[PDB]
């Protein structure tokens, strides 16, 4: 059951959060954040720049000093703090869900039942890791005792995108805080508000000042300042493959900080002839259209075996046409607006290219409302591998359906991409499932499902979809610095 | 390629092995070992008893003392020694395979290509573990540094059966020596010879004296003396469920040693109607008949879905009839003799039992040869769950085929056993495979295969089929004693 | 900050707990539990026997059936339920701490700040393990996919002692429930009450019926019934070594259930001449006297280097004489009564034996109050290795001080014991600490501290002190049954 | 025992190694490699450039194709190939040790007993990892089976320095090959020869063509081509912090390949007043002077507590003055020449700067021979933190001794560096040892020892000394790509 929303939630936090206190930008500049359902300004937000990043980094470094409350704190207590944060988020779940919808556009029902649920599960999962990520005692040759300490990497710059504002904040804060790091986080200008409210809850939960610092602002300013900072030890970035490059170059051009990246994809969703048709159609719809199509791993190349192609397309068109686009606070709404005007225009551009290059437009193809950034659920059939809409990540409600004949053929075509974030296989056959999951060059392969995220299982890209993994035990690796201590002993024995 | 065998290999080792030297029993007693293909005595072997076990245990304890060569040796060097032993066994592979066949009865081609190959793979795999089984550094609360050492358990008594003499020796020595334990091993009276030859290779490889001690002799004497010994730290026993019960009592009545057990089975092999018929028929044949049916995990309840039952049975009977029983040194032979007269009689008893209780005798059922202990490949059809041949381990070439209708039914029937060693499922369907593999209460579930052992994957029983696991990383757990060291420090920091 | 206690708390739960309901014993018999501070009856408790244990086992087996709520529950949700239970115990902390003191005798301030704190930390620790104890995927030879599932062992019998009633319950429930097992728990007849109240909170927390069942009663009856039960898969026992044998023999005589034991100790605390004197005197006092001396790992052989012996003894005697024995609800009380009349008389007997065998009585030596089971803190000097008080676990406020000269001497003397639960070393020297912690044959070695338990670090005995480990990741191993699934694939690639 | 060297070993391999064949450069250009002891040319070596790197990458890519011999090979068999490679290197040990000395300058006795020993131990260690680096089965929420595959990263570019030519080749090939990767290796122009002979041994050992390809040539050409290559998945670079930046920029500017870096150090070696003097002096000498001072982790800031400074310095100067500099083939020689003229001049320039900036020149300071690149062991006293010789990595036989008062003071001064590769502490005190090992910001902290490497224990930098770890289980992480497979199942149970 979904509690009724406040469709116009008050904003309480709209500044820079450093040392558990709220700050205007050094410059006093602010930027508007807009409600994409209406195109209207929600509020002004402090416009952080390099000087604000510098204040944040110094606060973080101070909190990380040997002997500080955060460094001395029992690991188990970091877990308690994470669990307390989750409880406060749960207390404020309807507010956060409404604010998320207001600022991002996703349906409130989904904000409440999905994003907020996943946030809680992520924070709670990582809370349990805080005191369990052991180093090693090692049977080295000779008269020595050798062991490893798993220490925190240090001051962690985290730049997060607008598509799942709260969930991405949690995917970043969970592992970083579980491992004893400190954070300078840059949130998306499209969706700064929910992360800043969470900062208030971080303070309420009792995290020492400077442990989490949040700097709203723009990428070429605030994000760049983080990536290039001489006292930031590690940077994590999620966004486009384009800005990804800028990050890795800045790390190399500054202090050789450690880098992980989560970038785009053009993920293949492969429907074999023996798939359960009803399930495959529904899941392929979800795979593409979930979150207004704004998902890093959207199943944006739907490959369908020729024998079932005609029926699959027919069912897929019927399902896209039934999808309800509208006010994301309305319980019936399945699809909200796209996040902002830039994305709106980009998607319309991709739709135009699909028409121009001769993909068969089967439904949708245009704007879905006279106000707000709403786009009709759009399906192109008879898509070919060389088409722009088969190659580039659209990040909107635009489905590509491609026909194939053999399992060998589809592997090659699926893997013929510079991306490799995710893939899926729909089939009843044991051998086909195993053949495909091994052969597909992707970070996650879903079998008879899609977008199944568990805090327990890692996620991240092959190839130019990024590097490193988030979630699960793996998500702790980028947040750990390993120290070997090797001690002379009188006489080593087994 | 299989090198031509020496059909009358010379015997070089037939005494008690302690401190890298050969000894008679204190009593001077010897016992004959028999060639089961001919029923003739091969040679006499020293008959170890309590006093000889006591000498072995003292030697092992001495080798385990702090500061000893074996205790001080680098972990990596334990690996070098295991690798050296493997190389010596490989040097002597053709001889060992022939001796194995001579004393045990299994076909020489199989001793050569299967048993010896697996021995080499097992030792080489565990050589790799010797310096990699790390303890942990642990982020305990308060101002402490806490860590664990993985130490050897100490003096390990190992009692091994006659079905796979060399391979079972390797399964036991591999992990015990990788982890720096010392061993007192009791080999089967039916098949002492190959293990004793391997003792010469242990000395040759360079193992310090007292690290491995081997005492041939009988169960209620030498085996019991190990189990009950007040200075044995750990016992590993493989054999009948009946004797397994004795060992745990003897252990708890002595010094509370740590015990692992590898016992019998009545493992279900489930053939779904969508299975590959030709593959399932061949695999079900192998699953039962492998090694003269003398396999702990033999597929001795072959459940076949009713729609394919008739065809399956026809094919299975033709395959049993075609199976060549004969001189295990003849390359055409698929089945050698049973290991001894006691087993021979027991199997004839079970064949008569099946006849008496109304199972349909479809082929075989009698003695296959004049000399030795040869039994015809025997297939019973229309076997019912309450039949003795459906419940008790026969340990011979006697196949039970049962009919079932539904997947739900067969789970219940398969699991209705006090055994739980292995199980298998033959199906092309992904959901059926996952359903059954989860539902079956067995230590190993094979899917579209049978008897697939890898040194890398653990093996052992649920229920009264055993406890603990052999092989893989898991096989090291029973051979490690864990010590926590917790040290006050001036100020703990993450 | 310790809340004011209810010095005569009411009792709400005093029956058998099965399927989340309270039951009288089938026999309708009850037994009294006594307040050791006064020797008066608190209340009657249901006296469970074999029939009651049978009801509990059947309930647990039902809760463990494939497809049941507890079996289908997400691993993360098992975590949630453990966390909820912890929260409820924290809600009722003041009450439970007072009840613990009422039934056990330990000081309220200690029940509140130590026991309850450790109970919460243990449950919260294992809550975090619920969804993190991964199986493996394994690069087996050949065209196969092989992996392991870590499954629950099943129905777990858990028999817990009276020394830390609430903490020992938590040490048992945490790992068992985190791993999805079900439990039949037998609590000590001396201290049944707090565990029964906790059962009420298990129901309140939302654990499915049958997941935890508690049968209070007597050892030769209910305990034996659990250990011998044909449908109990695993047994964990903590108590005396005598019953340890009983338990392992029963298990070998019944169904081959998996067994773990935590038994006595006579743990050595070694004070080197270079120790911090004041710290070593205070910690040696704590190591022996903690919990009325009723600790499995009490430092009951205090070895002191000859050069500092006289001063250490002088200071230790002064400290023992200053230790306040009294009503455990009085804030000034450091030592409460012994748990019951049996222990009270047994300890007095050992004091008499010490006096008669020529140990030097330096202080204490008799009863400390006319009512309740109070014993004076007692210190024996010039204790020798062969003395009864140097060999047998007293489990009372009776300190043994032994003189030694050299580090090799103390190692050998410390290790010359059939026990090996714990040991400690007080020294400022790096090499001495390392030499000793390696050389000491004990499950836990403390360096410049004593009785430092974290949920994070494993604990358990060498030799006759027990087998298996509790706490840490290691605490999960005894509660896991490992299944290997090995699947034929079209073509294995790396 | 050290076999007599051939002081003029024949060169057999001097070309580009691709597909197990030898190739001239496309350009047909060659470059000379020089003997640093004489300044004379040994032989010409193929000058690989971008076009040759391209050929190597294509060969490696083909070798990595799904279904290839290398991709299909059992993991255990990769292990066998690594062990076979080690056997071959052992067979040719005396030759390789001499050739290493000829091309690099290090003493033959060291090449033989240290470098070759370590190479063998590294390869044999990683051989054991081949079939043991498991992925996970994961208890994700919902009706799913989730697991991870540990797959190879793919085509790995490996750029290795001249200081430990064979050992660095082994450190890179061991983990890459153990995990099933393919390699394009660029070796240092100063020391190409031994790596090329090993390539001949890789062929001999039976590695499939293309699995290891070696391109000799210059940095700005061949090295750059690797770092910038669009079909290289992963680059590992060891060398100066200067070139480390270029690598990371190249990766970000090309295809976002994965990057690990092993870079410079200025490692602090801290001698507390309570240290064993003779030991600390000898170990500090080794720490700095080992390998002609050409070690990433040289103890090039020797901090000595004021109370022992004068004595330590006197003893240090005596040891430096008696260190034998000469022909590296003479068994008496402790120090050979520097690797080349560039280094020779750079080091002399640092010595001049040291004198100019006011450090006290205690011994050495100049050229040690009239031919070859020999420099006198040089000791500077009264070094201050702000001096150039205290800040910049010299990479030669130049020792810096600094005085300090307190342990708190020395932590700050030690950590006040942009480097963090290693550090050491000499003390008899347990608490000072644990204090310092925790506080020091370095990848390896040695205690009462220095330069203790073991294949089992990881090594790598903090801060600008690099990122990622080599050796140990950790060395496998950078060579692994993690894939999650998440499978819908009928009903998930524990
Ligand atoms: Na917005
Ligand atoms: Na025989
Ligand atoms: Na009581
Ligand atoms: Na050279």
């Amino acid at each position: 059951a979904v509690p009724a929303p406040n469709q116009q939630p008050e904003v309480f936090c709209n500044q820079i959060f450093i040392n558990n206190e709220w700050h205007d930008a050094v410059s006093r500049k602010t930027f508007p954040t807009v409600n994409p359902s209406t195109g209207e300004v929600i509020c002004q937000v402090a416009e952080g720049d390099k000087e604000d990043v510098d204040k944040a980094v110094k606060a973080a470094r101070a909190a990380f000093q040997l002997g500080s409350p955060w460094r001395r704190m029992d690991a188990s207590h970091r877990g308690r703090l994470l669990n307390r944060l989750a409880d406060l988020i749960e207390r404020d779940r309807t507010y956060l869900a409404a604010l998320e919808t207001l600022d991002n556009g996703k349906p409130y029902v989904i904000s409440y039942l999905v994003d907020l649920d996943m946030v809680l599960k992520c924070l709670r999962y990582y809370a349990g890791w805080a005191d369990k990520y052991h180093g090693k005692t090692i049977p080295i040759d000779g008269d020595f005792f050798s062991y490893t300490r798993h220490e925190p990497v240090g001051v962690c710059g985290q730049i997060i995108p607008w598509n799942f504002p709260l969930l991405m904040q949690a995917w970043k804060l969970g592992p970083a805080l579980a491992t004893g790091n400190v954070v300078v986080m840059k949130v998306a200008e499209q969706t700064p508000l929910t992360a800043l409210y969470v900062a208030n809850l971080i303070k309420e939960a009792g995290f020492p000042p400077g442990v989490v610092n949040i700097v709203p602002g723009f990428g070429p300013t605030a994000g760049a300042a983080i990536a290039s900072h001489e006292d930031v030890d590690k940077v994590a970035f999620a966004g486009s493959t384009e800005i990804g490059r800028v990050i890795q170059v800045a790390a190399g051009s500054s202090n050789l900080k450690r880098v992980t990246l989560e970038l785009g994809g053009k993920s293949p969703n492969i429907i074999m002839s023996d798939a359960d048709m009803d399930w495959a159609v529904e899941q392929a719809h979800f795979a593409l259209f979930f979150n207004q199509g704004q998902c890093c791993c959207a199943g944006s190349r739907t490959f369908v075996q020729e024998d079932i192609y005609d029926e699959f397309v027919e069912r897929s068109v019927a399902r896209a046409k039934s999808r309800v686009v509208g006010n994301p606070f309305d319980s019936k709404t399945e699809q909200g607006p796209q996040v902002d005007e830039t994305q709106f225009k980009k998607i319309l551009g991709y739709i135009n290219t699909g028409k121009q290059e001769g993909a068969k437009l089967l439904c949708g193809g245009g704007i879905a409302a006279d106000r707000g950034y709403f786009i009709q659920p759009t399906v192109f059939g008879d898509v070919q591998d060389g088409m722009t809409i088969a190659k580039e990540e659209i990040f909107g409600p635009v489905m590509q359906i491609l026909k194939f004949k053999t399992i060998e053929e589809v592997v090659g075509r699926a893997n013929n991409s510079t991306y490799g974030l995710a893939a899926a296989v729909f089939t009843k056959d044991l051998d086909k499932a195993n053949y495909l999951s091994q052969a597909l060059q992707a970070g996650t392969v879903w079998v008879n499902c899609y977008d199944v995220f568990g805090a327990q299982s890692p996620f991240g890209g092959y190839k130019m979809s990024g590097s490193g993994r988030e979630l699960g035990e793996y998500g702790l690796q980028a947040y750990t610095e390993v120290k070997t201590v090797t001690v002379k002993v009188p006489q080593k024995n087994s």
